[PDB]
């Protein structure tokens, strides 16, 4: 689709058969989701945002369907104010900015 | 133009004859720029993201030129590591997300 920006670009994602609302976030290098259980090995990582650094769990090769577009990539799980889809997955589903 | 998300979507902005590099950020409600001394009235605000909150100054009706496109609106100024063009001005320059 084409998505305008008068509203937050919130979209439904499917991950592990669960549906969640997430923010398409071009300012985010990485995809970070609120606390949840994902399977497989994870690695402790730290990441910085506007307010400082947080600790996250990094899961690799996780499938997520974003608006019915399939991605498979790195998902961080941690204390984010909202689920965010970052450029690592935005690129896989072919997302660009246009003006 | 069309901006891919392989790299950070940094573009040149102009604010009162200072040129700066800024993120076109669909995950940011409002534009926030690095510490700088804008003229006129402002109000204190806290904005929250990854890692917590920072204190900022909200200036209203500030003209910014973004890649040659004219915008005028709310500009928050505070201790951000990156300059961020948020949805409040992205809409004015005609910026959409597409996939
Ligand atoms: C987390 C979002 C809901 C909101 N953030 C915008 C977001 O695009 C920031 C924008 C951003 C970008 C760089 C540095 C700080 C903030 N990105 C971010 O935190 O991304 C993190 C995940 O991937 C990593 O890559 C960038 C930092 C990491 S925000 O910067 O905190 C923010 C919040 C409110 C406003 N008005 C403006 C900006």
């Amino acid at each position: 689709p084409q998505i305008t920006l008068w509203k937050r670009p919130l979209v439904t994602i499917r991950i592990g058969g669960q549906l969640k609302e997430a923010l398409l976030d071009t300012g985010a290098d990485d995809t970070i989701l609120e606390e949840m259980n994902l399977p497989g090995k994870w690695k402790p990582k730290m990441i910085g945002g506007i307010g400082g650094f947080i600790k996250v769990r990094q899961y690799d090769q996780i499938p997520i369907e974003i608006c019915g577009h399939k991605a498979i990539g790195t998902v961080l799980v941690g204390p984010t104010p909202v689920n965010i889809i970052g450029r690592n997955l935005l690129t896989q589903i072919g997302c660009t900015l246009n003006f």
